[PDB]
C-alpha cells in the first residue's frame, strides 16, 4: 500500500520545539527537564492573555497533529515511563491537561488516533492505566484510510475503538480494565456500523489453529455484557455478528455461536443450543432458528449456500442446524419438485425430437396438438424464469460459473432458439431448421443437469465443464499457432492444378488445408505423397513434422492435462454433489407460494425463560465415535 | 582427488633425527628428554660458527618441511601439551625460537601451513594460545593446491588465514583471541582476493538448517570491526560479500545481509534496512540500494536473475528489495514494451502470410508497399539484435536452454530465412519458396514466446521444450533400432514386381518401407496380406510383430514418459512464469537509452547519520499471518 505520509518519522528524506521531540524519543530525562523550563518561562514575555493556546502550539506538530506524548509512545525504550510522568505533570500547572491527553491527528489517513490508541498497541498496561485515570477518552474513534481500508492489504482494521484494539491484539487485562470503566460505551458502532463483536469476526480466521483468542475474546465480552444488544445489532449492510460469520466464511466462529450453551442459571438465557436430555452417545437438543431459517430476508442458510467467495461451504453446511434444515426440506418438497422437473423436461425433449425428425420434407390428431402447444408454452416458461436469473446476476463470473451459473445460460439459449424457430417457420423463412436443430441438440445436452446432486452421478457435469474452461480453451492458443502456420505453408506449395480432376491435391486452398490437418491431429488423416507440387520432399518433410508435433506430442499433452483435471474432481467428488443439491433445494423453495411455504415451515415455540419464547428445532443426535473415545480415558 | 604426497605419514609404502619424530608422535616424554640432550651435545664437536642453522636441519624434514612441532600437533594424544612445552623451551637456550615457530612447508601442495594452522584445526585452544604468546604468525597465508583447489572436491578452502580457519570450523573463542591481537590484519586478502567475509560466504550452505554458525560468524566479525571496509572490499573478480552470495546462491546469507538492522546507536550505521514506523502487522522500512539496483555493472539483481548455475532463484528473488524493484519496473516500462513487442511481431507474421499465400502462381497500392518494406526492415532488426546475443553466449548450454536461450536461436533462424528468401527471389533463383514457407511456419510457431511470464499460459512453452529434449530425442535411438531393422527386413522379402502395376507391393524399396512402418507406429497403417512375396506367412509374422512392439508397447511407453514430464512442469508451474518475467524485464531495461533509464530510476536520498547519505526505497509491508502467530504466544 501507500499513504504518502508516515506515522512516525526519524529519517529525513533529502529551535525549542525540535529539541523536545528529540528528547522524548531517546529518553533523555535531564535534558527534557531543562527544555521544559525554557518553555515555561516563554509564555509571559510578550502577552498574558493566551496561555492555554500558546502552550499547545509549541508541543504539537503542525503537519500531522502528533503531540510530544504520542512521540514518546511510538518510540518504546526502557526510559519511557519517566517521560510520561513529567509531561502529564507539566500540563497540571498550565491547566492544559484536558486538551493534551485528548489530542488527535489532523491528517486524513490517521485521523482520530490518540495517545491511548498507541499505548495499548505497544503493550503498555501501566501507561494506559495512567491515561484513563487522568482523563483520556475511552471512546475515541480512530478513522482514516489506514484504520478503515478497502481491502485487507491497505491498512489495519480492528474496530476503531480502544476496546476493540485490546480485544484484537490479545490483551484481556486491558479489556477488563475498560469494561469496568463506567464511561465506556460497549455497544458503540464505528464508521462501518460494526460493534465489538462484528470486529472480532472480521479479524478471525477461517479454520481451527492451536490458539484461538478470538473465540476467547468473543466469549469474555458477551458474557460480561449479559444482554442481546450486541447480538441483534446490525451493520450498515444489515448484518448481525452471526450473519457476518456466514458472509466471510469463518467456520470456527460460526460453529461456536450456533451451538452456544451456558449451563449456569443467571447466564443461561444467552444460549442458542438447549440440551433436553443425554444418555451416553444419544443427545436431544433444541437449536435457535432466529436468523438461521429462510423466513427472514438475509438468513444464515441463504448466505452460506450462495457464498461463492469462500472455500469452506462444505465445512459450514455440515454444522448443527444447517445440515438438518437442508435435509428436512429435501424430504418434504425438494425431492418431489426435482422429479417433476425431470419429467416435464424429458417429455419436452421428446416432442422437440419428433417434430424435428418428422418434418415436412418437400411438400410445403389431438395428441399432435397437445405436443406442439406444449412446446410453445414450456419454452416461454423457461425464457421468463431463466431470463430473470441472468438479469439478477453480477458480471464477476469466475466463481459462480464453476458448476452453478453455467446452466442458467444454456437453459436460456435453448429456450430462445425454440421461440426463434417459431417466428422463422411461420412467417416466410427457411432458417427455422438452423434454429430448431441446434435447440434440439442443446436440449438433449441439458439432461446432464439432472445428474447433479447425486453421489454416483454428480461429478460428471463438473468434469465436462472444468475440462473445457481450464484445459481446452487455454490450449486453442497453442494449437491455432500450428494449425494456421502449417495450413498456409502446405497450401502455398500446391501448384494450380491442370483444368480437370479436382481430386488432384487435397491441400489446394487454405480452407481445404485446415480440414485435413485437423484430421491428422485427431488421427483420421492420410499421409499422401502424390500431392502435385514442385517440392515433393519439402512437402513430405513439413507433413510428417506436423504429425509428430500435433498428433504425437500436442495431442497427448492435452490428454495428460485433462487427466489431471479428472483426478482432481474425483478426489473432491463427495464434496461436489452435496453442494449441488444444497443450491437446488433453496431455488425450489423460492418457487413456492407463501401459503404453501408456511405449511413447510419447521420449528416449534419453546419456553426458554421468563419473557423468552423463541423458535426451536429438536434434533436427536447420536455420536458413537465421539463417545467411545470420551469414555476410554476417564478410566485409563 | 590426488596429491601424490601425504600431509602426515606413519605407514611406510614398501638415526638421531628419526627417533625424535618417533618420540613426539606417541608421547614419550622421558625418551624425548634423553634424545634432546644427545642433540644438544651434538653442536660443538666439529665447529662453533653455525649453531642456529645446524640446530634447524636436524629437527625438520628435508622433503616436506615439516618440523617436530608440526608432527606432535598432527598426532593428538593426551600427552600432547607436555611435548610442546619442552620443544618451545629447547629453542630458548639455542636462540632459535624465532624461526622454529614460524616455519612452514616447502612442498607445493601445502605451502604456507604452519604449526598455528594445525593447532587451531585440532581444537587446541590452550596450545594455540601458547604459540601466539611466543611469536607465531597470525597472518600466515597457507597457499597450495590443497588449500586453494579448483573445485569443491579437491581440497579444503577456508580463507588461507588462521582467522578464517577458526571462523569456518565454528570456534569463536579463538576468533575473539585473534581479533584482540593487535598485529592481526582483519582486512587481509588471500590469493583469491577473499577477505574474512568472502570466505564465510564460500563455506556457507544454500538453505536454512537447525544450526547456522556461518551467520553467527558473519555477525560477530562484522560488528566488532565497526566499519564498511570489509563490505566494500572486492575480489579479483570484483565481488563484494553481498555480490558473492548472489553468485553462489546462498539464500540464507543473502537474506541476512540485505535486511540487516542494528537498533543500537554506536552500531546503527552498519545497517541496510531502516524501519521507519511499525503499527501491528503494518511496517514501513527503508532498504539500501548501493549494489542492488541495476545502476552499477555487476549488480545483485542482475546476478540473481541471470544465475543459471543455482537452483534457488525463486527463493532469492522473493527477498526484500529484490521483489519490489522487479515489480516496479514491470509497472513502468516492461508491460508496455512487452505489449508492443507482441503487436509489431503479430503484424509481422500476418504480412509474411499474405505474401506467401498470394504469391505469383504461374505468370512471372500504398498498403502493399507498406507491408513488404516492413518485412525487409523488421527481419534485419531481429537478425542484428539476436545475433549479438548468440555471440555473447557461452558454449555450456545445458542450463541456459531450459526455457531461456532456446528462443534466441529460433527468432534468429526465422529472421535469416526471411532475408535469404529475398536474395533467392530477386536474383534468378526458384528456391525462395523453400525459405519463405519455412520462415513463415517458424514465424507463427514463435508466437508461444508471448505466452511466457503469465500464470495461466507460462508453463506451456516449457512443456513443449522439455518433452522434445528429455523424452523424444532420447527415444529416437530406441525407435530407429526397430524402424531400420524391420524396414530392410520387409523390403528384402518383396520380390521384383512383374512389369506393370506399381501398386502391387507398398514395401518395394527401403524408402517405401520406412514410410508405411511409420504409419503403423502412429496408427495410420494397413495390415495388408496381399503383398506378393515368396514368404506370405513370414511376412505376416514380422508385420504383426512390428505393430505389437511399436504401436502397442513403444508408443504408449513414450506417452507414459511424456506424461511424467507434464506433471513435473505442472507442479513447478507457479515458479516458472515468475522466473520467465524476471528475465523479460531486465532485457527490456537494456534496450532503453540512458536519458530514458534515468527517468525510470527508483530511489530517494536519505539521511542515515552524520556523513552518511545513501539511496533508499520505502516499502510498506503488511504481514497478517506473521502477526497473528506472533501475538498469540505472548499472552498464552
Ligand atoms: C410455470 C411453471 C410452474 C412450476 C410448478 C411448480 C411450482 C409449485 C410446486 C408445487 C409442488 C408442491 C410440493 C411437493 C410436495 C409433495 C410431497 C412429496 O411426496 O415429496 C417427496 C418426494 O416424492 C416423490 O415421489 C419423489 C420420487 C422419487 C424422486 C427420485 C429423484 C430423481 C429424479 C430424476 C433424476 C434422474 C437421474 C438420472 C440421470 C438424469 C419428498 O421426498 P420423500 O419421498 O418424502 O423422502 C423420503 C423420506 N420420508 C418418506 C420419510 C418422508
Ligand atoms: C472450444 C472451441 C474449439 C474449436 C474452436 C476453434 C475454431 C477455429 C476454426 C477454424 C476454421 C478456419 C476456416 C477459414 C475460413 C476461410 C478464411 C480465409 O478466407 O482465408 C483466406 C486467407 O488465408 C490466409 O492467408 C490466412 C491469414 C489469416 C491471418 C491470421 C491472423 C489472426 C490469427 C490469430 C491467431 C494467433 C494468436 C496467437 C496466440 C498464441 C484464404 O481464403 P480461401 O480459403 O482460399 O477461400 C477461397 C476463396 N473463394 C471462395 C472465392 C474461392
Ligand atoms: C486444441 C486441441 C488440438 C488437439 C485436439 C483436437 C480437437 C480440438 C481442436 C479444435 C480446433 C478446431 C479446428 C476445426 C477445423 C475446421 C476445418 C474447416 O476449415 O472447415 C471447412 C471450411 O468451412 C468454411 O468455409 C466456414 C467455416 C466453418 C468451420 C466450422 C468448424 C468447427 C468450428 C469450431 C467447433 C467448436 C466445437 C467446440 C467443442 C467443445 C473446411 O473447408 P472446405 O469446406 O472443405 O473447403 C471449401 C473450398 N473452398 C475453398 C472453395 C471454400
Ligand atoms: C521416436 C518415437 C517413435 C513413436 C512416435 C512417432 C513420432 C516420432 C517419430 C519420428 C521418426 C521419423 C520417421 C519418418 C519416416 C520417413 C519416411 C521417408 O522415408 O520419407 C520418404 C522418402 O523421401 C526421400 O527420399 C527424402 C527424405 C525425406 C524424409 C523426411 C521425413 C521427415 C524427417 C524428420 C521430421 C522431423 C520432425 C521433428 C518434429 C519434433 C518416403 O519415401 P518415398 O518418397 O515414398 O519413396 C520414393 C521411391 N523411391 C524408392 C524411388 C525413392
Ligand atoms: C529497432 C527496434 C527499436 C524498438 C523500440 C523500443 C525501444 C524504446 C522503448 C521505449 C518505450 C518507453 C517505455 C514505456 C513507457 C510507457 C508507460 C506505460 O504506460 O507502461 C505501462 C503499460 O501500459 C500498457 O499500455 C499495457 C497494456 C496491457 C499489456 C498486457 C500484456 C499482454 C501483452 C501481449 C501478450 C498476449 C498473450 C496471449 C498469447 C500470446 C506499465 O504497466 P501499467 O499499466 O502502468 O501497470 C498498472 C499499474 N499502474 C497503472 C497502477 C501504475
Ligand atoms: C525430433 C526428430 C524426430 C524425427 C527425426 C528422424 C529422421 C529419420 C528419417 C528417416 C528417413 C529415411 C529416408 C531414407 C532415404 C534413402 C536412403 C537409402 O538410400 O537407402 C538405400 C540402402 O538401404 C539400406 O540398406 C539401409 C542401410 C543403412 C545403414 C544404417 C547405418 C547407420 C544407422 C545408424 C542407426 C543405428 C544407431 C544405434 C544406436 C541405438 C536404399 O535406397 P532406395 O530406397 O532403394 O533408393 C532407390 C534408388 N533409386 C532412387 C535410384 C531408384
Ligand atoms: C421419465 C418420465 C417420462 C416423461 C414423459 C415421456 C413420455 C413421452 C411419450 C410420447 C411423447 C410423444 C407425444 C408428442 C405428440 C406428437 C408426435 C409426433 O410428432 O408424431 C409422430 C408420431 O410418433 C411416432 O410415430 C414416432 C415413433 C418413434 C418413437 C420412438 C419411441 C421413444 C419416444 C416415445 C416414448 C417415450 C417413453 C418415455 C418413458 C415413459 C409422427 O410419426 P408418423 O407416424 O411417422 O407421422 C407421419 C409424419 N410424416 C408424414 C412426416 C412422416
Ligand atoms: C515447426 C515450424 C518450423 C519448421 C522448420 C523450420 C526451420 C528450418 C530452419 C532452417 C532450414 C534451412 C534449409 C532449408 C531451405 C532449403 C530446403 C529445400 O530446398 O528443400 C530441399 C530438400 O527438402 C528438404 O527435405 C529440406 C529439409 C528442411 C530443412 C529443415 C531443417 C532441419 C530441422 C529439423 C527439425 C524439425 C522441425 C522443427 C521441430 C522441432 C529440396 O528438395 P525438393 O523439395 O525435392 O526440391 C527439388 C528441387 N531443388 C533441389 C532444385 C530445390
Ligand atoms: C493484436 C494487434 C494487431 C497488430 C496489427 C495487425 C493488423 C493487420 C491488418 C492488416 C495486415 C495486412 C497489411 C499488409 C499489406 C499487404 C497485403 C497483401 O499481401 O495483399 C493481399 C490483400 O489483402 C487481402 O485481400 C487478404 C484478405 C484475407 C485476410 C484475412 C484477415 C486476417 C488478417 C488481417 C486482419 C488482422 C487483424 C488483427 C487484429 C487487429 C492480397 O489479396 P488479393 O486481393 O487477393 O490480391 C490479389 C493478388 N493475387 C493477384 C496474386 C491473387
Ligand atoms: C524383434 C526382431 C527379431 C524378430 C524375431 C527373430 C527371432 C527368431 C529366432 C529363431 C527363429 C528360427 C526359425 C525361423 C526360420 C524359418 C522360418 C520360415 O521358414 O517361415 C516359415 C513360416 O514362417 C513363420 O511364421 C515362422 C515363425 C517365425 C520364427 C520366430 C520364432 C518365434 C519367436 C516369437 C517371438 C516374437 C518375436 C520377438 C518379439 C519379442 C515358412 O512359411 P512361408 O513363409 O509361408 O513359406 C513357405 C515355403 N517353405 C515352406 C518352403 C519355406
Ligand atoms: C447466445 C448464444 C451464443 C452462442 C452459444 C454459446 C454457448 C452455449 C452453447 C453450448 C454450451 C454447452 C454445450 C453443451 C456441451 C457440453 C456440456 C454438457 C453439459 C454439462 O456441463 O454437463
Ligand atoms: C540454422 C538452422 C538449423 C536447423 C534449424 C533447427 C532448429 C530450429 C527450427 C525449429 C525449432 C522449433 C520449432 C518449433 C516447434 C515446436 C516448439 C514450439 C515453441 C516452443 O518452444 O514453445
Ligand atoms: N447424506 C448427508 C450428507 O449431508 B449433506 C451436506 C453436507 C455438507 C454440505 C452440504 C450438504 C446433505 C445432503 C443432501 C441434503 C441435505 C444434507
Ligand atoms: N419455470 C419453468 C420451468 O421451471 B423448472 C426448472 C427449469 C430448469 C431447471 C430447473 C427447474 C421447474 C421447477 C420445478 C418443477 C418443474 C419445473
Ligand atoms: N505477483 C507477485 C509474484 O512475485 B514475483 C516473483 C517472485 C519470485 C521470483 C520472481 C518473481 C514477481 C512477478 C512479476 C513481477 C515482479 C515480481
Ligand atoms: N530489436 C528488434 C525487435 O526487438 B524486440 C524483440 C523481439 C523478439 C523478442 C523480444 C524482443 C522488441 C522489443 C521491444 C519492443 C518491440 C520489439
Ligand atoms: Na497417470
Amino acid at each position: 500500500p501507500v499513504f504518502s505520509k508516515p506515522m512516525d518519522s526519524n529519517i529525513r528524506q533529502c529551535r525549542l520545539k525540535k529539541r523536545i521531540f528529540a528528547a522524548v524519543s531517546e529518553g533523555c530525562v535531564e535534558e527534557l527537564v531543562e527544555l521544559l523550563v525554557e518553555l515555561q518561562e516563554l509564555c509571559r514575555r510578550r502577552h498574558d492573555e493566551d496561555v492555554p493556546d500558546f502552550l499547545m502550539h509549541k508541543l504539537t506538530a503542525s503537519d500531522t497533529g502528533k503531540t510530544c506524548l504520542m512521540k514518546a509512545l511510538l518510540n518504546i525504550n526502557p526510559n519511557t515511563k519517566e517521560i510520561v510522568r513529567i509531561l502529564l505533570a507539566f500540563a497540571e500547572e498550565n491547566d492544559i491537561l484536558g486538551r493534551f491527553i485528548n489530542a488527535e491527528y489532523t491528517e486524513e489517513a490517521y485521523e482520530g488516533q490518540t495517545a491511548l490508541n498507541i499505548a495499548i498497541e505497544r503493550r503498555q498496561g501501566d501507561i494506559a492505566a495512567l491515561l484513563i485515570a487522568a482523563g483520556a477518552d475511552v471512546n475515541a474513534h480512530a478513522k482514516g484510510a489506514f484504520f478503515n481500508p478497502k481491502y485487507q492489504h491497505e491498512g489495519f482494521y480492528f474496530g476503531e475503538t480502544p476496546l476493540a484494539l485490546a480485544a484484537c491484539t490479545n490483551q484481556p487485562e486491558i479489556v477488563q480494565l475498560l469494561m469496568e470503566h463506567e464511561q465506556t460505551d460497549i455497544t458503540s458502532r464505528d464508521s462501518r456500523g460494526n460493534n465489538i463483536l462484528h470486529a472480532l469476526v472480521t479479524v478471525a480466521e477461517d479454520f481451527k489453529t492451536q490458539n484461538d483468542f478470538v473465540k476467547r475474546m468473543y466469549d469474555m465480552i458477551l458474557l460480561r455484557s449479559g444482554n442481546w444488544e450486541l447480538e441483534t445489532t446490525r451493520n450498515n449492510d444489515g448484518l448481525t455478528p452471526l450473519q457476518l460469520a456466514a458472509k466471510m466464511g469463518k467456520a470456527e466462529i460460526l460453529k461456536y455461536i450456533l451451538s452456544r450453551e451456558i449451563k449456569e442459571k443467571r447466564l443461561r438465557s444467552l444460549s442458542r443450543k438447549f440440551t433436553d436430555w443425554a444418555y451416553g452417545p444419544v443427545s436431544s437438543s433444541l437449536y435457535d432458528l432466529t436468523n438461521v431459517d429462510t423466513t427472514t430476508d438475509n438468513s444464515v442458510l441463504e448466505i452460506t449456500v450462495y457464498n461463492t467467495n469462500i472455500d469452506n461451504r462444505h465445512e459450514m453446511l455440515t454444522l448443527e442446524p444447517l445440515h438438518t434444515l437442508l435435509h428436512m426440506k429435501w424430504k418434504k418438497f425438494a425431492k418431489h419438485m426435482f422429479f417433476l422437473s425431470f419429467c416435464f423436461y424429458f417429455f419436452y425433449n421428446i416432442t422437440l425430437t419428433l417434430v424435428s425428425y418428422y418434418r415436412p420434407r418437400e411438400e410445403e390428431g389431438w395428441l399432435q396438438l397437445l405436443g406442439r402447444m406444449f412446446v410453445l408454452i414450456w419454452a416461454m416458461c423457461i425464457s421468463v424464469k431463466e431470463g430473470i436469473a441472468i438479469f439478477l446476476l453480477r458480471p464477476s463470473d469466475l466463481q459462480s460459473i464453476l458448476s452453478d451459473a453455467w446452466f442458467h445460460f444454456v437453459f436460456f439459449i435453448q429456450a430462445v432458439l425454440v421461440i426463434l424457430s417459431v417466428f422463422l417457420y411461420l412467417f416466410a423463412y427457411k432458417e427455422y431448421l438452423a434454429c430448431l436443430v441446434l435447440a434440439m441438440a442443446l436440449g438433449w445436452a441439458n439432461m446432464l443437469y439432472y445428474t447433479r446432486g447425486f453421489q454416483s452421478m454428480g461429478m460428471y457435469s463438473v468434469m465436462i465443464q472444468k475440462v473445457i474452461l481450464h484445459d481446452v480453451l487455454k490450449f486453442l492458443f497453442v494449437y491455432i499457432v500450428f494449425l494456421l502456420g502449417f495450413g498456409v505453408a502446405l497450401a502455398s506449395l500446391i501448384e494450380k492444378c491442370p483444368k480437370d480432376n479436382k481430386d488432384c491435391s487435397s491441400y489446394g486452398s487454405f480452407s481445404d488445408a485446415v480440414l485435413e490437418l485437423f484430421k491428422l491431429t485427431i488421427g483420421l488423416g492420410d499421409l499422401n505423397i502424390q500431392q502435385n507440387s514442385k517440392y515433393p520432399i519439402l512437402f513430405l518433410f513439413l507433413l510428417i513434422t506436423y504429425v509428430i508435433l500435433t498428433f504425437v506430442l500436442l495431442l497427448n499433452m492435452l490428454i495428460a492435462l485433462m487427466g489431471e483435471t479428472v483426478e482432481n474432481v474425483s478426489k473432491e467428488s463427495e464434496r461436489i454433489w452435496r453442494l449441488q443439491r444444497a443450491r437446488t433445494i433453496l431455488e425450489f423453495e423460492k418457487m413456492l407460494p407463501e401459503w404453501l411455504r408456511s405449511r413447510f415451515r419447521m420449528g416449534e415455540l419453546c419456553k426458554v425463560a421468563e419473557d423468552d419464547f423463541r423458535l426451536c428445532l429438536r434434533i436427536n443426535e447420536v455420536k458413537w465415535t465421539e463417545w467411545k473415545t470420551h469414555v476410554s480415558f476417564l478410566n485409563e
